[PDB]
């Protein structure tokens, strides 16, 4: 009475099978997850030679900065066309350099996603405090083994927010400072799909007819804008043009955990702007970035409307 979808299954372990061969990864890991049940539709680990993608941490990277932008719109910190200046892509915070890949300039808070900026998610952090962050870090899950059966599942590390230094407050922001497992980012991203209420992640089937109580992370209103700015993401303007779906509207954010040697992950939902599933992939040191994790992300959600019979929703 496994969730798993044979049909979904085989499409993650094809398209991950050969994005490790196409990069000479080491190896690789992909889970697509049902928005509406919480359901693990696919969850592969490629080479199978312990569940890495319960079990491996790394630091989550530009991942978690739709987080963070999420929770200061929740906090009514910022609106999604607040300004935030960025100037030429170079800050100091208590004497450290926080640095952007370009000088984007003055951006909205929704322009701060698209571009992936480490300053602009640090400017919105600093408008929260430790403890707001850190519990929001803890209502997604983060830094708590997931109780799904599988023994040995990984909790990562999340410092107690009593603890943090400024500094460590702007990293975090932008994903370094703590480490998660790529299941945990899974699951934080449905409290996104799901009108920002995070779902419990199951391998089992679920009974339609009892009630399934996940936990309110954040408003709907906050969870709809965010979900738009992270189509913006693979969009022209956007970062991550390599994860885009042709004929879907998606969104996603890739991040990079670095050991030449990294890890390529991305994690993104479609269709827009009412998703369906949850798709979560991780390429562990491939011989860039979200060149390398977006077109597995893009395939496998791609691959999985078809089989579902999800109309296109995007022009091609």
């Amino acid at each position: 009475g496994l969730s798993i979808d044979s049909k979904i299954q085989y499409i993650a372990y094809a398209n991950l099978k050969a994005a490790v061969e196409k990069f000479k990864a080491k190896a690789g890991a992909a889970m697509v997850v049902d928005v509406r049940t919480g359901e693990v539709l696919a969850l592969v680990n490629y080479p199978t030679y312990r569940n890495r993608i319960l079990t491996d941490v790394f630091e989550p990277g530009s991942i978690m900065k739709p987080f963070t932008v999420s929770l200061a719109l929740d906090l009514h910190r910022v609106t999604p066309n607040t300004l935030v200046e960025t100037g030429n892509g170079h800050f100091v915070l208590d004497g450290a350099p926080i640095t952007d890949d370009a000088g984007f300039g003055t951006l909205t808070v929704g322009g701060v996603i698209q571009k992936s900026s480490n300053i602009g998610a640090t400017k919105i952090a600093m408008t929260m405090r430790p403890e707001e962050m850190w519990n929001m870090y803890t209502s997604i899950g983060l830094g708590q083994a997931p109780k799904v059966g599988f023994p040995g599942a990984a909790a990562g590390r999340l410092r107690p927010w009593k603890s943090w230094r400024r500094i460590e407050q702007a990293t975090m922001s932008y994903g370094y400072g703590l480490s998660v497992s790529l299941f945990q980012l899974a699951r934080a991203y449905t409290a996104i799909a799901h009108d920002g209420e995070m779902m419990p992640v199951t391998i089992f089937k679920t009974d339609p007819n009892q009630q399934i109580t996940g936990t309110q992370v954040f408003t709907p209103t906050t969870a709809r804008e965010v979900r738009t700015m992270l189509e913006t993401v693979v969009a022209p303007g956007g970062t991550s043009p390599d994860a885009a779906v042709p004929g879907y509207r998606v969104g996603g954010k890739s991040g990079t955990a670095y050991k030449r040697k990294y890890r390529a992950s991305f994690v993104g939902m479609a269709p827009m702007p009412n998703p369906r599933i949850v798709v979560a992939v991780s390429v562990d040191e491939p011989t860039f970035g979200g060149q390398v994790s977006g077109p597995v992300f893009s395939a496998i959600a791609g691959d999985t409307m078809r089989a579902l019979n999800v109309p296109p929703n995007m022009p091609i």
